[PDB]
C-alpha cells in the first residue's frame, strides 16, 4: 500500500516506438502502461523533431517557390514574416497531434504514467513521478510509484550528442532550440553536415540566415549516394558562405558580439569566425545506459544501445527494446515497425522484424530519398550491382515544375537482376521511394517495375522509366547499348 | 520515280503512342518512319494537352498556397500576373520538349514525314505533304508521297468532340483555345464535368475567372469513386457559382455582351446565363474513320475506334493500332505502353499488352488518383471487395501541409485478399498511385503492403497505413474491430 501497479506490458517511453508498441499490445487485449517522463506522447519525433521540422520546411519551400514564379510573370514582393505566428503554427500542428495521441491512449485504456522509469529488478520499474506540461521540461515530484510487468518494452530513444568543448550560451543551440524559432540569426554555424542540421539550415537560410556548415567527414548527408548529394549540394550551394567539409571545429568561444569559432582542416578560414548563433547537429546518443537496465539483467552496449533479436527481445526474455535505443538508422518509421513486432511477441504471437528494407529521407530542397542497397554499401560488401538512373532532365513534369536537375536511380542485383536499392533526389522524393520500397520487399525485377504502367506526366513515373532504362527499353531517352 | 518510300514500319501519328512505337521499333534495328501532319512530335499530349495543362496547373497551385501561408504569418499581396510571360513559360516547357523529341528521331534515324497519311492499300500510305510550324495549324502543300511498309502502327489518336448546336465564336473554346491563355474571362462556362475541363477550370478560377460547370451526368469526374470526388468537390466548391449537374446545355447564343447560354435540368437557372467565355470540354472522338483505313482492309467501329488484340494487331495482321484510336481510357501512359508492345510484335518478338492496370489522374487541387478496381466497377461486376481507407486527418504530414481532408483508399479482393484497386485524393496523388500500381501488378496482399516500412512523416505512408487498417493493425487510428 502506497504506489505499486501490475501490468502485462509496460512500455518505457511514449515515442513513435513506444506508443505504437503500447497501442498494439493494448490492441491484443493486453493490460499495458506507457511510462513517459513528459506529459505529451509522440516522443522526440512528434514534439521536437519529425513534425515541427517538416511543418517549418514546408513553409520555407513555398516561400522559395514564389521566388521562382516571378520568371513565369507571377510577381510577389518579399513576404512579411511573423515568427510569433510562424512559431505558433508549428506548435499548432504538434499539439493537435499530441492532443490526439492522448485521446487515443484514453480510448485504448492504456495508462500513461508521467514519470522517469528506472528498472528495480527484472519485473519492476521504479517510476520517479514527474511534473511539467512542456515536452523536455518535466520535473520530478519527489513522489515514486512501483510498477510491475509480465513484459516490458524498453523504447527510451536517444538524445542530442553534446560536444565536450562547446561552452554553454543561449546562442549555441541543438535542434530543439533551433525548432524554437527564437529569431533568425543573421549568421548561423551548423556543426555536422547530416540531414537534421542541413534540414534546419534550409529553413533558416530561406528565412534569412547565411549559413556555414562544418563536417568532419568527406561530405554532406553522409550515408546517402554522393551522386544524389551532388544534385542537392549543387542547388543549395548558394545558401552557404562556407561548406567546410573534412574540417575540425576546434575553438568555440562566445563573445559579446556573437559566438566566435575556430575550425581546423582545409578551405577552413584560418581566422576564427563569428556567428550570431551555432547549431550543434553533431549526432544523437541512445539512452540504454540511463534506465538502470542492469537492474533488470538487460545488457547494454558501451555505446548505449540495447542489441536485440529479430523478435525485439533483449538478453532478458520478457524484456524487449525498440527504436533508436536498439540501433541505427534512428528513424521514427523504423521504430513504429519494431514497435509492432515486440507488442505481438508480448501477446504470444511469434513476430520477427522481417522487413528487409528501411527508408532514409533528407526532407531538404530537393529531398534526397534512398533505400536498400546503395552504391557505397554495395561497394563496401563488394556486392555486384546494376544501377539504372533516369534523369529528370528528360521528365516533362520536372521540366514543367522546374526540377529537371534531379533523377531517379534503381539499383539491381547483377546476379539475380532483383531490385535491392533505390535513391530519388527531387521534390516528394520521400513520397515516392515507398514504391522502390514495396518493389524491394516483393523481390521485383526491372521487367516487373518497367511493365508497370506509371501515370504521366509525373515525377512518380521515373521509377518505371528507370526500370526500362534497366531493360534498355526507354524511348524517352537516347537508345541504350545501340 | 516521284515520291515513293519503303519501310519496315511506318507509324501514322507522332503522339505519345506513335513516337514510342516508332523509337522502339527503331530501337529493334527496324527501318521506321513517323507520318505526322504537324511539324512537332509528342502529339496532343506534349503540344496541346498533358504538359502545357500541367505547367499551368503548377503555377496556379503555388499562387493558391501563398493565399494559405498568410495564416502562418507569411504575408504576400496578390501577385502581379503577366500572361504574356505566363503564356510564353508554358510555350517554353513545351518547345524544349518538342525540340528534344525531334532531336531524338534524328539520332534514332527515324524519318519524320510531315503530311496527312491516308491508306492506299494494305501496304501503302498515300501521304499528302503538309506545311506549317505550329501544332494544329499545318496546311497541305498539294505535293504527295507514296510510302510502303512491311508493317504499319496506326497511332492517329482522337480529337475534341464538337457539340452540334454550339455556334462558332472566338469566345467558345475547346481545351487548345483555353490553353491559349488569350485572357482570363471574368465568367467562364465549362460544358462537361470531366477531368480536362475541371483541370482547365481550376487554372482559370485561380487566375481570376468565376466558373459555372454543366454536367449531364449525376456528378463530376465521372469514373472516379464519388468518395474521392466528394473530397475534391468540398475543397473547390467555392470556385464555382453553379455546379450544374444532371443538366442539359440547350441554348448557346453568342451576344455583343458575351455568350448567353440556356440550360435544361434542375438547380439550373431558368434564366439564360451570360458568360464572357464557354469552355466546351464535352469529351474526345477517336480518328479511325479519318485515315481511309478501309483501303488497308483495317476494320473501324462506327464510334471510330480500331478494336485490336492484346498484341495491338488489328484485323489486318501486319497492321497494328495504339493509343486513343484503339479505346478508353484515352491517356498518354496507356499509349506509350501499347506503343512498345506493337513495336515489339513488328520486330517479330511476341508481345502482349499484359499490364492488368492503367492509372487515371485528375491533376486538379487536390489531385484525385485511382487504379484498378473501383467501388463502382466492383459494384457493377458485383465483384466482392474489401476497401481499407486511411484518413489524412490522421496524417501528421497532411495536417502539417494542410491537406488533412484527403485520404488513401486500398481495395481488396474479398476472396483472395489481393489488392485490385487504389484511390488517393490529395496533393501528389498521381505521384503516389504508382505504388498501389506495382502492388496490383505484383498481386500483393494487405500484409505485403502493410509490412512495407514506408517513411514518415509523409503522404506516401498512408498506402502502408491503409494496408494495416486492412490488417486491423493501425495504431495511428482508433482500434479496428475491438
Ligand atoms: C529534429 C528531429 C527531426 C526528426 N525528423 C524525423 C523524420 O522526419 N522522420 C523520421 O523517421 N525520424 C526523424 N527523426 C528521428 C526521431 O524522431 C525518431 O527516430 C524517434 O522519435 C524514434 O522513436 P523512439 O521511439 O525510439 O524514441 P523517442 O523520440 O526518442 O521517445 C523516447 C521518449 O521516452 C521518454 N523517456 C526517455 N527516457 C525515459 C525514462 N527513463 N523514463 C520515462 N520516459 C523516458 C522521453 O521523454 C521521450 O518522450 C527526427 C529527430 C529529430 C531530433
Ligand atoms: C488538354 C489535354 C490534356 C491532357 N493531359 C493528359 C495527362 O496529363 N496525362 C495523360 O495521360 N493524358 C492526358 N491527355 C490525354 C492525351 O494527351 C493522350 O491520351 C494522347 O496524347 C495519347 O497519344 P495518342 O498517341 O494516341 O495520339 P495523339 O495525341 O492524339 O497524336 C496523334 C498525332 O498524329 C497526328 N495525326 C492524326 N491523324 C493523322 C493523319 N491522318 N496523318 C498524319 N498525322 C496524323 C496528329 O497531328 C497528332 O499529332 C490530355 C489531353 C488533352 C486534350
Amino acid at each position: 500500500g502506497s504506489a505499486d501497479a501490475e501490468y502485462d506490458v509496460v512500455v518505457l517511453g511514449g515515442g513513435p516506438g513506444g506508443y505504437s508498441a503500447a497501442f498494439a499490445a493494448a490492441d491484443e487485449g493486453l493490460k499495458v502502461a506507457i511510462v513517459e517522463r513528459y506529459k505529451t506522447l509522440g516522443g522526440v519525433c512528434l514534439n521536437v523533431g519529425c513534425i515541427p521540422s517538416k511543418a517549418l520546411l514546408h513553409n520555407a519551400a513555398v516561400i522559395d517557390e514564389v521566388r521562382h514564379l516571378a520568371a513565369n510573370g507571377i510577381k510577389y514582393p518579399e513576404p512579411e514574416l511573423d515568427i510569433d505566428m510562424l512559431r505558433a503554427y508549428k506548435d499548432g500542428v504538434v499539439s493537435r497531434l499530441t492532443g490526439g495521441l492522448a485521446g487515443m491512449a484514453k480510448s485504448r485504456k492504456v495508462d500513461v504514467i508521467q514519470g522517469d522509469g528506472q528498472f528495480l529488478d527484472p519485473h519492476h520499474l521504479e517510476v520517479s513521478l514527474t511534473a511539467g506540461d512542456a515536452y523536455e521540461q518535466a520535473a520530478p515530484t519527489g513522489e515514486k510509484k512501483i510498477v510491475a510487468f509480465k513484459n516490458c518494452i524498453i523504447a527510451a530513444g536517444s538524445r542530442v550528442t553534446k560536444l565536450p568543448f562547446i561552452p554553454e550560451d543561449p546562442r549555441i543551440i541543438d535542434s530543439s532550440g533551433a525548432l524554437a524559432l527564437k529569431e533568425v540569426p543573421g549568421k548561423l554555424l551548423i556543426i555536422g553536415g547530416g540531414i537534421i542540421g542541413l534540414e534546419m539550415g534550409t529553413v533558416y537560410s530561406t528565412l534569412g540566415s547565411r549559413l556555414d556548415v562544418v563536417e568532419m567527414m568527406d561530405g554532406l548527408m553522409q550515408g546517402a549516394d554522393r551522386d544524389l548529394v551532388k544534385v542537392w549540394q549543387k542547388q543549395n550551394e548558394y545558401r552557404f558562405d562556407n561548406i567546410m567539409v573534412n574540417t575540425k571545429t576546434v575553438a568555440v568561444e562566445p563573445k559579446e558580439d556573437g559566438v566566435y569559432v575556430t575550425f581546423e582542416g582545409a578551405n577552413a578560414p584560418k581566422e576564427p569566425q563569428r556567428y550570431d548563433a551555432v547549431l550543434v547537429a553533431a549526432g544523437r546518443a541512445p539512452n540504454g545506459k540511463l534506465i538502470s537496465a542492469e537492474k533488470a539483467g538487460v545488457a547494454v552496449t558501451d555505446r548505449g544501445f540495447i542489441e536485440v533479436d529479430k523478435q525485439m527481445r533483449t538478453n532478458v526474455p520478457h524484456i524487449y527494446a525498440i527504436g533508436d535505443i536498439v540501433g541505427q538508422p534512428m528513424l521514427a518509421h523504423k521504430a513504429v515497425h519494431e514497435g509492432h513486432v515486440a507488442a505481438e511477441n508480448c501477446a504470444g504471437h511469434k513476430a520477427y522484424f522481417d522487413a528487409r528494407v528501411i527508408p532514409g529521407v533528407a526532407y531538404t530542397s530537393p529531398e534526397v530519398a534512398w533505400v536498400g542497397e546503395t552504391e557505397l554499401s554495395a561497394k563496401a560488401s563488394a556486392r555486384k550491382i546494376t544501377k539504372a538512373n533516369f534523369p529528370w532532365a528528360a521528365s516533362g513534369r520536372a521540366i514543367a515544375n522546374g526540377c529537371d536537375k534531379p533523377f531517379t536511380k534503381l539499383i539491381f542485383d547483377a546476379e539475380t537482376g532483383r531490385i535491392i536499392g533505390g535513391g530519388i533526389v527531387g521534390p516528394n522524393g520521400g513520397d515516392m521511394i515507398g514504391e522502390v520500397y514495396l518493389a524491394i520487399e516483393m523481390g521485383c525485377d526491372a521487367a516487373d517495375i518497367g511493365k508497370t504502367i506509371h501515370p504521366h506526366p509525373t515525377l512518380g513515373e521515373s521509377i518505371g522509366m528507370a526500370a526500362e532504362v534497366a531493360l534498355g527499353t526507354c524511348t524517352d531517352l537516347p537508345p541504350q547499348k545501340k
